[PDB]
């Protein structure tokens, strides 16, 4: 077959792994964010470079949670930054996380999602665990599989997912690569995005429905282009303003 | 069922109608990415806001192409803005998208990629009618059923379909949101980005194989972790730095 259409295929054989495995963590972890909300807790979601654009998905976006903050080390906010190389070298910097962590909003009870692939980089395992000193609940959305096929390169030795209160397996096989051909010499066509923001989804939409369960109105942002719409985000900003920082 | 394997299930099946629908646009897009390539030309990307991730997903990536630049719109590169809200006014603003496009290397015969969801905003409609103006290829990445159901906001009253050399459809409905609950008022969880992100990989999979069938070997990226990546590197940027704009 052609190319197009096999990513497309393994894309969808990996939201299939998702669907079929991942349903109880995910409802987990969409439990752990309506508790954070009604328990009067901040939420924050970070992911370094490409895991970035998972995280920024849930953050001020029509039909998702008010409520969902980004946390944002500069230089690794996606691939915004001059050299891109750059963000790959900052991953690697010891005390980064903390120097971001200490000065955000972040207070203990807050819930965070950590967005990392491989968690065997410095700069995730520092936040997950500097995050959890702080007494935050974090949540990781990472490939369990790189952890039994890597070596961690944090001091500690060890991975995202040995410091999340709630480990998300993003599924993707070592490499992010899911197509090979016989010319190309090395595998290409990386899928972890499609992956990533579909599980962040599932988990702000399931934070989503647990509130409206019980008898909570969730505050999910509207489109301004329907009637209502407006009115509605500002009631919500007013309400829940004071956990909202991407606005005032 | 659940809201987590409901949503999943949407994206699935967003994914087959792409697969499905779109097997000869994509080729078509992938094709002119390569002529583009074999034939001396730069490759861009842009997006505004979300739309922007889908950009980045492709930029400076382990398994992608090297050759794909990031054009940006200081305000709506993803949501890294404050407050957020500015980003939706941005694109409204007339003259923006002339003033980022004069002023990057795009010239006549380069190809650029837009991703826009709605394609009625007056910055991606201004941003394809000029790149035209200016000689590019325009490729769209749009979900076409917002041009038969709402009004454009660009002065031209056209969509950004009306000024692409390629339209690809993400197919979207319109209001960006699968689900829905007898609790929740609103539908919501939107799935755009996993479509684009995956619509995206797809398109650049199918330029790199398209060159691997002429013999040319495709300038991708290898992780650094795998022995010689570091080495393949530096020969494609030696060899196409002239095309390459995030470093030096």
């Amino acid at each position: 077959h052609k190319p197009a259409g096999q990513f497309l295929d393994a894309a969808i054989d990996l939201l299939r792994r998702v669907r079929d495995e991942e349903a109880d963590s995910i409802e987990a972890a969409g439990t752990l964010l309506a508790d954070t909300v009604q328990n009067g807790g901040r939420l924050f979601a970070f992911g370094a470079g490409h895991s970035s654009l998972a995280a920024q998905d849930v953050v001020y976006r029509a039909g998702g949670l008010a409520l969902m903050n980004l946390l944002t080390v500069p230089g690794v906010v996606g691939i915004d930054v001059m050299p891109a190389t750059l963000g790959s070298a900052l991953e690697r910097v010891d005390g980064l996380a903390s120097a971001v962590l200490d000065s955000s909003p972040l207070r203990a009870g807050d819930a965070l999602v950590i967005i990392s692939l491989s968690g065997r980089n410095a700069l995730p395992v520092e936040m997950a665990m500097h995050a959890r000193a702080l007494g935050l609940r974090v949540i990781g959305v990472t490939s369990v599989a790189y952890a039994s096929q890597t070596t961690s390169r944090h001091a500690s030795g060890t991975f995202l997912k040995d410091h999340c209160d709630i480990v998300l397996d993003s599924k993707i096989a070592v490499g992010d690569a899911e197509l090979t051909l016989d010319t190309v010499p090395a595998p290409f066509a990386p899928a972890s995005t499609v992956v990533t923001a579909a599980l962040m989804q599932a988990v702000t939409a399931t934070a989503a429905a647990t509130l409206a369960d019980r008898g909570i109105e969730p505050p999910l942002l509207r489109s301004g282009n329907v009637d209502g719409g407006h009115e509605w985000n500002a009631r919500v900003l007013e309400q829940y303003g004071e956990r909202i920082f991407y606005r005032r």
